[PDB]
This record gives structure tokens, C-alpha cells and sequence, in this order.
């Protein structure tokens, strides 16, 4: 088609986009539809001459609509990883009209800009801006993955350099086999993934009542690692956990790192966005000491999920897509995107509420943010028994985790479009749901 | 925002972006923009409450669009690693509202797209999965990522397969006797592939028209089997990167079948003609092949991330891509495709008898569609110079390479639109610059 054509049907699909994000509470959170559906509802070949974009639309409606998830529903309680907000859908729009430094200059340049904005935002030492300081310094990186793993041969390259000046005997070889790292028992995958790929060893350290590194089983693991001839070097500590909302006291676990020469990376997880709120920043203190802070702003600032932003204490140590931050920045605005995390603050709250007061019902961890770790008080069994009939439903989605050896529903307020009324429907359903299920345990 | 706001908004950028599309020769390709120009531009922290729309595409067009590659451009004469097209753009906009990377849909218009495409390239039934044939198609991130998707697949099948006959030899021994091969022609790719695949790869080498042939191949494989090594993997190229040649896909595939070798067809950029009877002879003997792959998104109008691979056998074998296809293939229709194919051979053809016009000027390779490979009359040096004045004129741009010794100038007709007119506008600023680069040679 020409440009005029577009004008036309890009509009027009403006307005259906919209509609499906209005109407969405109306759909079908899974697709009650089968594999097999598909193939008879469209010819077997392609067509010779254009079909009407009229045409494709309502087959977009009739025929993809069911077949489709939907994970951009208010009923959707899980993380959705690939979620967009609109400013970053106009970017994206604008991202893929156009299509190195060399090759784009506003590309990189808007990347270290964008980085300062994040990092004031969130109030990270001066020292972590890429304002000139001459020190430290933030980049994008594609996963936090990646970000745990440049910490690491980081810290690495670095350890090595400084056994190697105390002792020129030492082998690179030989440090290595004794170089151990560490993390919380409920360090995400990611930690497994970047010392099995560095090529070092990674130990678990017990973490606390509520889920936190508390420095004292820290200590012990140091004590015995040490004298065991290892070599600690490197430290993942978790602010946010995946599991649960669980925040590793930084002010124990740095003064640590500090002392024995540990390089502390502090994996921010989502959680890092709301430090852009005042009520969180103390979960953050501590930052002094650490050495490397990633954090995916995807999901409470709304950026693209393609972004894993990460700051460096020193710069000398270590897909367009500044364009969507800055949009996402510059239409919310700071006090926006706080009203937003804000808001689901609240929601979760109003969700915990609710399970205090049915007695059947026990929270596991303390609510700091957007998820609520709860569970039906008994077995793991009837708690497995009981998301089960939630997703046989097919009218929310809650996804569960272990917690120690107990099994745990996660219920997770994350999307856009969340009201309480949502929340409300929600619970009941799952309120009548554990009725049932509560009837078939005496069975 | 809201829904609402982005019905205003999203039928602003609707707008501008056609606006972008059509102004597009205005603009000068390559950004001539200093270091370090973003910055003063924006502001030092991220606004606390929102900016205006209006505010936001003013400052892309006076901040954004000065620093990047407009790609689009007819006046872009390279190949462009984004094909960006309308029905494209539209899918993205609804792709980015069904948040996808579950879905009965997702892979399902995936098996269907594949054998509408399969279906089109007049590929043997035996590569498409629709009358219950073990064969079909699945769509990969690149033609790099399908490469090695390829290479793997054959490296497992040959080790269990030598390890069937001898269950003494283990993973380890036979890897190091594994080689693969490709044309002294063919693509990086294969180079990234026998890496992480940690084979060997060796190169055979081309003949007069840069094509692999029996001769050279039946060489290589005794010379390696007399070493004592293992021939698994057979990558041929249709439409070399560097001069568009074909490998003899007829004289190799019987070759690579009863050495029992896994043959790759690689077609990246020239795939997509043979979609045209024109050209699909070029891609006889597929029929002996073990897995094809193209990128459509190159030449076929999908936007970028789109690469496309059939198998005979599923069984030795992220986003929602078949959905892009979808609306291409029903946008454009067969036909339509054809169309645009052909056009851009077209034109191709009309530059190269310009070139053949001009006694100063030669052909080095046989022009079969779409690129030309043009160069001076005399010294390589010459040619350099011609290249690096084109270059700096900053008016249009070409990309070199070598073909054995010889400097040669590459002209790549790809760009949703270009014109007869843009053609010749462009032929006349190469011969301009060319009489003053004689000039200098008679100094
Ligand atoms: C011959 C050949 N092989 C492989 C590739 C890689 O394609 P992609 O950019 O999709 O990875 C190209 C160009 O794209 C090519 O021309
Ligand atoms: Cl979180
Ligand atoms: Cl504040």
C-alpha cells in the first residue's frame, strides 16, 4: 500500500487496538479453543489478488481473537513479561518507521541520558551517573542475565588480578577452581546461569525468617568457605525476590562485602522501580557498597520488557530503545509513574485484607508491593488442588511457587487496567473455589 | 495514559509517520551530526509531571531525526537489514496489544503460514506438513540463528547415529573429527555456527561464476575422509551475499545425499524470487535437500525479525511472527509480491544497461536480480577512489566487497520505493564524480 492508504488503515487500527484494551475485561483470560482449530478456518493457500483490509480485521476478531491468550487483562494475576504500555506502543510505531554510535547517534546518546533519568529517579549514589562524573556509570543491557553475568567476570578479572599482585606463584588456573560466589536461596536463575557459564562456584546462603540474607548466615558461609580453602569473590544480594517480595538487608550483607573484598551486585529484580516512591527507598539503603545494581523497569515503569537497566560504581571495572524510556518517562511523568505503582500498592493491600479476614487463609510473607504470597492453611495437596480448579476455570490466571517446602499461591497485581472491583470478583471466585475444594478434602 | 488519549495520539504518529514516509528523499541517508548533540538537547531529569504530545514529536523531529539512519531512503542502495512495509507496521500495532513470547494460534498461523509459503516457492510437497507429511516449516529470529538451528540438528543426528553402530565411542571423539562445508562465498554466518557448534568448518571453492560445483566438493570431502575426518553438514547459498551467485544445488544435493551429509540451502536474500516462475529454477534440487531457509523480511515486505526454514523431518528438529506474514500475504496477495519482486529486478536490469551503455564502465557479475555489480575500467584503485566519493558526497550510498582480486562496486535495488527516476538520478551523480576521478587519473 502507499502512504495515504496507511494514513487510513493505520488509524483504523489505532482504534481497534484501543477497543481491545477497553473491552478487555470482557475476554477470556485463556483461549477456550483447541490446537487443531486453526488450519480449517483459512484457505490453504494464499490469496492471488489483495483481500479487503475489512476483511482480514474481522478475521482477526472471529478467527485469532479465540485462539488468542490475553494476558493484558485485569484477570491476568501473574507477570507478563511482554506487556507494553501506550506510550511505548506510539514509540514503537514511530521505532520501527526509522528501523553502532556510527549508525545512530540519537540511539546511544538517548541511552545514556535516559540511564541519568532512571538513576535520579531512583536516588542511586552521584556516583553511579553517567552525568560526565568521570565515575561509574548505567547501560542498557537485553536481559538481567546478561547484567548478572558482567558483574561477575567483573568481579572475576578483578579478584584474580589482586591474588595474583599479592602472590605472582598463583595460576589463573588455580584461582579459579577455589573462587566461590554467593546468593539467597531464593536468588533467581539467572545467578545458577552466570557462575555456570563464569565458570566458578555458587552457593545458596540460608536466608532468614522472611526470606532476607541477614548476614550472620552470611558470615557462617564466609567461615566455612574460607577455611575450606575457597575463595569468596563475587555476591548476588536480592532486592525484590521473584518468589516473593523479599528484600535482603543490604546494611547486614555490605559492611561484609566491604570487609572481605566481595564484590556485592545488587539484582534489583522489578522491585527497583519503586524506589522512585519514597515509602521503599529505605529497602535500598545500603546501595553505598555495592558495587553493580540491575533492575528491570519493565514492569512497574512500564518501559519495554527488552530493557535490563544496570549501573556500575566503576566504569574502568566493566534495538532502539531509549526511545521507548523516553517516551514512557515523558507521558507519565515521575509523579505518574509513582501514582501508578502507587495504585497497585494499594490493590495488593486491599487483597491482603481480604485473606486476613478469611481464617482459612494464611499470608506467608509481608506485603511490601504489587504481589501477595497466601495460601489455603493445610497440606501442600489442598493448596495444589485448589490452582488448579483456579486455571481449569479459565477466569483468572494466578501462577504458585514453593516457599522453604511449602506451596504457595502468588497472586500479582501488574496489569494496566487493575481496579479493586477486579480484585473483589476475584476473590470470591476464589472464595467459592476453595469451598469447593475444602468439601472433596474430608472426602 | 488512557485509552482515549491514545486514540488522539495514536492517530497523531499515524500521521507523522506517513508524513516520514513520504518526505523520505528529503532527507540526506546518513546522519551528519557531532558527538555528544543529544544532550544539550534534553533536559537533566526526567519531567515530574507529564509533557505534551505535541512537545514530544517536535523535539523527534528537531532532537531524533537528525541522528539516524533513514534507511528507508530509495537514495539507501545497500540492502537494509529492516524491510519495513505498511501491512507490516500494522500487525506490530496489534502484535504489541496481544502481548506474545501458549497460544493455540500462535503456532498454529505458523504451520499454515509455512505452508502458504512453502506453497508458493513451488516447494516439494515433502517440506510442507498438510496432507499429514512428516515435513513443515517453523519461522527462527534470523537466518543465523536457522543456520545454526540446522547445524545442531545434523551434528546430533550423526552422533547418534555413529553411536548406534558403535557404542563405544563417546560425544567427545567424534567432535573432533566432524567437518562442515560451505562456498568460499557463503555467509558469516555458517563461520558463527561451526563455532558454537565447535566443528570444523572448511571452504570449498567457487568456480568462474562463484558457484560451488561437484567437481570442487567431491575433492574436499575424499581429502577429508583420507584425514580421517567426519563430512556432516553441507551448507549451500542461493544468492551469495557478495555478488548473488548460486550454488549448483542439482550437482551437489545428489552428492551430499549419498555421502550422507545434511544439506542446508541457504537462500537469505534471493529465497523470496522464487516465488516468481521466473527464478524458481534457480532452487531445483531442493528435492535433495535436509532443511531450506530464506528472510523473507528481507525481500518479501515482513518487518525484520522473520526467518524462514522448512525441514523433511521435523522430528530430527519467540514472538508472534506468523501474524506479520499473515497480513503481508493478504495485503499484498500473491500477485502483489510477485509485483514488487519484479520491480526491483527491474531496475536492476535498467541500471545495469546504463552501465553497459557507458564504455567506461563494466559488469563483473551476471545480474539476476536486483543487485549490480559494476565497476571502472582500469585499477582497483581507480574504484576506490569512484567509492570514495560517492561516499562522501553523502548524496547516496553503496557498500563494496571483493570478488576474488577485483574491487567491485556494489548497487542493491532494495527499498519499498524505489523508482525508475531514483535509478537514474543516482547513475548520473556515479558518472559526474566518475569523469572527475578520470580527471585525476590523468594527473
Ligand atoms: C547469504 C546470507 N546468509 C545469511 C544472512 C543473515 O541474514 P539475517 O540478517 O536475517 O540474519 C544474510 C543476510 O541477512 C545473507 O545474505
Ligand atoms: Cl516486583
Ligand atoms: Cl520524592
Amino acid at each position: 500500500m502507499n502512504a495515504s492508504e496507511f494514513r487510513r488503515r493505520g488509524k483504523e487500527m489505532v482504534d481497534y487496538v484501543a477497543n481491545y484494551m477497553e473491552g478487555i475485561e470482557g475476554r477470556q483470560v485463556y483461549p477456550d479453543v483447541e490446537p487443531g482449530y486453526l488450519r480449517p478456518l483459512i484457505p490453504a493457500a494464499a490469496p492471488q489478488e489483495p483481500d479487503t483490509f475489512e476483511d482480514i480485521i474481522n478475521d482477526v476478531e472471529k478467527i485469532i481473537m479465540p485462539g488468542v491468550t490475553h494476558w493484558h487483562s485485569p484477570y491476568f494475576f501473574a507477570y507478563f513479561p511482554t506487556a507494553s504500555s501506550y506510550p511505548a506502543m506510539l514509540a514503537d510505531m514511530l521505532c520501527g518507521a526509522i528501523g553502532s554510535w556510527a549508525a545512530s547517534p540519537a540511539c546511544t546518546e538517548l541511552e545514556t541520558v535516559m540511564m541519568d533519568w532512571l538513576g535520579k529517579m531512583l536516588e542511586l549514589p552521584k556516583a553511579f551517573l553517567n552525568e560526565k562524573a568521570g565515575e561509574g556509570g548505567g547501560v542498557i543491557q537485553g536481559s538481567a542475565s546478561e547484567a548478572t553475568l558482567v558483574a561477575l567476570l567483573a568481579a572475576r578479572t578483578k579478584v584474580i588480578h589482586r591474588l595474583q599482585a599479592a602472590s605472582p606463584e598463583l595460576t589463573q588456573a588455580a584461582i579459579m577452581e577455589k573462587l566461590v560466589a554467593y546468593s539467597s536461596d531464593q536468588a533467581h536463575s539467572s545467578v545458577e546461569r552466570a557462575g555456570l557459564i563464569g565458570g566458578v562456584k555458587l552457593k545458596a546462603i540460608p536466608s532468614d525468617g522472611n526470606f532476607a540474607m541477614r548476614a550472620s548466615a552470611l558470615q557462617e558461609a564466609l567461615e566455612r568457605d574460607k577455611a575450606a580453602g575457597l575463595i569468596p569473590f563475587f555476591m548476588v544480594a536480592t532486592l525484590g525476590t521473584t518468589t516473593c517480595c523479599s528484600f535482603d538487608n543490604l546494611l547486614e550483607v555490605g559492611p561484609i562485602c566491604n570487609k572481605e573484598d566481595i564484590w556485592l551486585h545488587v539484582d534489583a529484580a522489578y522491585a527497583g522501580s519503586a524506589f522512585i516512591c519514597p515509602e521503599f527507598r529505605h529497602l535500598l539503603n545500603g546501595v553505598e557498597f555495592a558495587d553493580s545494581f540491575n533492575f528491570n523497569p519493565h514492569k512497574w515503569l512500564l518501559v519495554n520488557f527488552d530493557c535490563s537497566a544496570m549501573w556500575v560504581k566503576k566504569r574502568t571495572d566493566l534495538r532502539f530503545r531509549s526511545l521507548k524510556m523516553w517516551f514512557v518517562f515523558r507521558m507519565y511523568g515521575v509523579k505518574g509513574l509513582q501514582a501508578y505503582i502507587r495504585k497497585h500498592v494499594q490493590l495488593s493491600h486491599e487483597f491482603e485484607s481480604l485473606v486476613r479476614q478469611d481464617p482459612r487463609f494464611e499470608i506467608c510473607v509481608e506485603v511490601i508491593l504489587g504481589l501477595v504470597c497466601f495460601r489455603l492453611k493445610g497440606s501442600n495437596k489442598v493448596n495444589e488442588a485448589l490452582l488448579q480448579r483456579i486455571n481449569s476455570a479459565k477466569k483468572i490466571h494466578l501462577v504458585p511457587c514453593h516457599l522453604r517446602d511449602k506451596f504457595v499461591l502468588r497472586f500479582a497485581i501488574c496489569s494496566r487496567t487493575v481496579e479493586s472491583a477486579h480484585v473483589q470478583r476475584a476473590w470470591e471466585h476464589i472464595k467459592e473455589l476453595a469451598a469447593d475444594v475444602l468439601r472433596a478434602e474430608r472426602e
